[PDB]
């Protein structure tokens, strides 16, 4: 079924209507997803250990239609958890994951979401003591990007001129942290930070979380909710032409208005 939010209206909706019905909800069946239904949704998702977004998509639909849960799937659980590590408020937490992270941490394959980035190869090669052999894997010139399971033909390729610099040139999982970062956030080695992005979406989260604690002003942005200003140190300079900033602000609000 096709990712339902807030706003939206049609035959899907009643769909949706009817399914959150039978698993309990009590609403009106009128094809219009409003508060009613947003409400019903994240209901839904928190009693059944999903993330609380009020927005019916992949995970929600399958847990919807079929009572399956993928363990690998982050949970609200796992948000209170990052809130805690954080000190940063739950609401503050739900909005970042829902506009910063890429939702599925794993492709349909089972592997983690990457992406390979052939400028921090040739970066961390220069560091480590081929940009002409292998010029679509080793650039100083960013992209190159195939993107989904094609990824992994890079990263294979870059592996077999060095593994380590390889996956520290490549992004993981819902948050795409740096592999390079493995030694700042406190893994014991590339290769096990990698092991804990395969694992599920709460270690990626877990990524997310030691990275933003590694950056003291990025920290203090997110607990103070300068949303502008954590989205462009995080998502970098372009962050407006996404609208990373207001984004952020108003899944806060949202948030912050449905803890209360």
């Amino acid at each position: 079924y096709k990712t339902l939010r807030l706003g939206d209206r049609g035959a899907d909706v009643s769909y949706l209507q009817r399914q959150l019905i039978a698993a309990g909800a009590r609403l009106d069946i009128d094809a219009i997803y409003g508060s009613a239904t947003r409400d019903a949704v994240m209901a839904f998702q928190a009693t059944h250990g999903l993330v609380a977004d009020g927005i019916a998509g992949p995970k929600t639909w399958s847990t919807l239609s079929a009572g399956r849960r993928d363990p690998r799937h982050l949970t609200d659980a796992d948000l209170q958890r990052a809130a805690d590590r954080l000190q940063v408020d739950l609401a503050a937490v739900r909005a970042v994951n829902e506009v910063e992270s890429k939702g599925a941490g794993f492709l349909p394959d089972g592997r983690p979401v990457i992406l390979y980035e052939r400028h921090i190869m040739y970066r961390q090669l220069a560091a480590a003591g081929l940009a002409a052999k292998y010029p679509a894997l080793v650039n100083s010139k960013r992209g190159g990007y195939a993107g989904d399971a094609a990824e992994y033909a890079r990263l294979a390729s870059a592996s077999q001129i060095s593994g380590a610099c390889a996956l520290e040139a490549t992004s993981w999982g819902a948050f795409q942290i740096m592999g390079f970062h493995w030694k700042a956030l406190g893994y014991p080695d590339v290769f096990a930070f990698v092991d804990a992005m395969k694992v599920s979406e709460a270690e990626q989260l877990e990524a997310f979380v030691r990275f933003v604690l590694a950056d003291k002003v990025m920290l203090a942005a997110l607990r103070s909710k300068k949303w502008a200003k954590f989205a462009e140190l995080y998502n970098g300079k372009a962050y407006a032409e996404n609208l990373y900033d207001v984004k952020l602000e108003r899944a806060f609000d949202r948030y912050s208005r449905a803890a209360a």
